[PDB]
């Protein structure tokens, strides 16, 4: 739908792994009236990254929800090379950076508003049988002070029709400090591993992204910080099997930490559902108000 000749590059907004998002102005009339959009592209347009990207685009296009970034279209050149995904531009950027920047202005009730919106977005994913696999505040975007959206689906997979998990280990770096144990040991991803990662997201939020308190920093201090490469993963696994966990963040109430710890259950089937997480968060919100 979008012609590349009319996409005006403005700046880079974010970089992932093998991909990036740019702020552009779509201005077909060439009079500086076009709307600003976010444009995702591959940084290395190989076959498997390209088919993965096409599947990611199809996934995003099939999602329509208040807390999921809006698909707008695609843009390609030259036959079909340099495929680009056009999305709505959300003016406050990632929740990670936004929270770190406005920590003094954002109270617990607002954190729980965001938490509730993330849970509702994730529940919608689950109704489509999609596994996000990369839930983290760096992949949540801020539309305004009252609304966040899941903002990236580059690792999202669809469950087999006959199974409740998806096994995949692809080369590169993996956000292992957000991974459920069964994802570390067996590469198994499920709604329940998304729930584990959501618990880490809740931890992130209540740390206010204070950067000695990041999951990587805390876990590395727990496993020993002389650890080596692959050994890290091994030690992390051992840590989680002995019920080592991220600590309660400064100022975090006990009941919120308990939501976290319930999401961090070694037993995959004992983790709460996203609907129950939303109910509990919303009840605490109501109590606070
Ligand atoms: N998620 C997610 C992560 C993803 C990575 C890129 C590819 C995979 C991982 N990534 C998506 C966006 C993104 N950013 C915006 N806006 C935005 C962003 C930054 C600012 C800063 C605010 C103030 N300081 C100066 C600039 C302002 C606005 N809008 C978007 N729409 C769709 C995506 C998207 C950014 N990183």
């Amino acid at each position: 739908q979008f012609e590349e000749r009319h996409l005006k590059f403005l700046q880079q907004l974010g970089k992932g792994n093998f991909g990036s998002v740019e702020m552009c102005r779509y201005d077909p009339l060439q009079d500086n009236t076009g709307e600003v959009v976010a444009v995702k592209k591959l940084q290395h347009s190989t076959e498997e990254h390209l088919r993965d990207f096409e599947r990611e685009i199809e996934i995003l296009k099939s999602l329509q929800h208040d807390n999921i970034v809006k698909y707008k279209g695609v843009c390609y050149s030259a036959g079909r090379r340099n495929l680009k995904l056009i999305m709505e531009y959300l003016p406050y950027g990632s929740l990670r950076d936004y929270l770190q920047k406005h920590k003094e202005r954002i109270d617990h009730i607002k954190l729980l508003q965001y938490t509730s919106q993330i849970c509702k977005g994730m529940e919608y994913l689950g109704t489509k049988r999609y596994i996000h696999r990369d839930l983290a505040t760096r992949n949540i975007l801020v539309e305004n002070e009252n609304r966040v959206k899941i903002g990236d689906f580059g690792l999202t997979k669809v469950l087999p029709q006959d199974k409740e998990y998806y096994k995949v280990k692809e080369p590169g770096e993996s956000p292992i400090f957000w991974y459920a144990p069964e994802s570390l040991t067996e590469s198994k991803f499920s709604v329940a591993s998304d729930v584990w990662s959501f618990g880490v997201v809740l931890y992130e939020l209540f740390t206010y992204i204070e950067k000695s308190k990041s999951p990587p920093a805390e876990f590395m201090r727990m496993i020993g910080n002389d650890k080596q490469g692959q050994m890290i993963v091994f030690h992390l696994i051992e840590l989680l099997k002995n019920n080592g966990r991220l600590p309660r963040p400064d100022g975090c109430p006990d009941e919120i930490y308990m939501i976290m710890t319930e999401c961090w259950n070694n037993n995959v089937n004992q983790r709460p559902s996203f609907r129950d997480l939303a109910l509990r968060v919303d009840q605490i919100r109501d109590n606070m108000a």
